[PDB]
């Protein structure tokens, strides 16, 4: 109803999305340096403490480990009782979520230029290097072949032994996570401004000019169409074929992934600090006015409303047909996408340091 349930205050600005164990435990970084577990109280369960900020998500493992990456360089795995587990160093800030494969493995990439393999008693299995630093998270395959994007502007494919499958030249940095659609193309988006339709042997299938940098993943829709944004401040429908759909204008760049409602409508915020909804065919459904950029994707509730954070401070909750449901206030800007309980509690973090849990 958006009301505030809680807050609990952290001593920095929160980045990243927090995230729900199976029990109900809210788990969240700060740039205070701690992974915080919170009850669904509010009560603090407990902290634990790194030496930098940390940046990303934490990720919770099939046993109940919570993985964590810090700005001090070091994988962390953390028992839920918030005892360290173990820890695993590389040189440089860790920018990314880790991800876990079948076999329990755990992929991550670090400012270092290194993927990191990591086995569960937290032994390096191996390390792959690329030029420059990992900004996204690696993503598995069904063939569990980890394909990682570097700053060095290639795309990498890697066996699950640690050897090079290929890997695929773009000219710039490639900031965001691939996506692997149902027959297995490879679709990435580079800051040379291009989305690339990758084949499964490495060859490039199609390439598609936008103006400017594509921050975000591209998301693909229930018939196949590829959604993707641009610094160009456009929205780009592509066909599997790798032709233009249609483009929808923003005034400023969409930082940020697209989501897809239930009926099809296409959610992008800009930051122009619009929420926009686009219908199926390209045309505007209805657009939602905040007061300054929207980083992050917007969430959709089981019920259809749309949530979005914006740079205004507010946690937005807008209706299907447009009309907002309400708006919460937090102190800065809310930089990463809410997170929804069980109950329908959305948990939010803010710049201005406390995680929000509203009604």
């Amino acid at each position: 109803d958006g009301t505030e349930k809680w807050r609990f205050k952290t001593g920095k600005a929160i980045e990243a999305s927090p995230v729900i164990g199976e029990d109900g435990t809210i788990y969240v970084g700060s740039n205070d340096g701690h992974l915080y577990a919170i009850n669904p109280d509010g009560t603090e369960k407990w902290r634990f403490k790194t030496g930098k900020a940390i940046e990303a998500s934490p990720v919770i493992g099939e046993d109940g480990t919570i993985y964590v990456g810090s700005n001090d360089g070091h994988l962390y795995a953390i028992n839920p009782d918030g005892t360290e587990k173990w820890r695993f160093k590389t040189g440089k800030a860790i920018e990314a979520s880790p991800v876990i494969g079948e076999d329990g493995t755990i992929y991550v990439g670090s400012n270092d230029g290194h993927l990191y393999a990591i086995n569960p008693d937290g032994t390096e299995k191996w390390r792959f290097k690329t030029g420059k630093a990992i900004e996204a998270s690696p993503v598995i395959g069904e063939d569990g072949t980890i394909y990682v994007g570097s700053n060095d502007g290639h795309l990498y494919a890697i066996n699950p032994d640690g050897t090079e499958k290929w890997r695929f030249k773009t000219g710039k940095a490639i900031e965001a996570s691939p996506v692997i659609g149902e027959d297995g193309t490879i679709y990435v988006g580079s800051n040379d401004g291009h989305l690339y339709a990758i084949n499964p042997d490495g060859t490039e299938k199609w390439r598609f000019k936008t103006g400017k940098a594509i921050e975000a993943s591209p998301v693909i829709g229930e018939d196949g169409t590829i959604y993707v944004g641009s610094n160009d401040g456009h929205l780009y429908a592509i066909n599997p074929d790798g032709t233009e759909k249609w483009r929808f204008k923003t005034g400023k760049a969409i930082e940020a992934s697209p989501v897809i409602g239930e009926d099809g409508t296409i959610y992008v915020g800009s930051n122009d600090g619009h929420l926009y909804a686009i219908n199926p065919d390209g045309t505007e459904k209805w657009r939602f006015k905040t007061g300054k950029a929207i980083e992050a994707s917007p969430v959709i509730g089981e019920d259809g409303t749309i949530y979005v954070g914006s740079n205004d401070g507010h946690l937005y909750a807008i209706n299907p047909d447009g009309t907002e449901k309400w708006r919460f206030k937090t102190g800065k800007a809310i930089e990463a996408s809410p997170v929804i309980g069980e109950d329908g509690t959305i948990y939010v973090g803010s710049n201005d340091g406390h995680l929000y849990a509203i009604n």
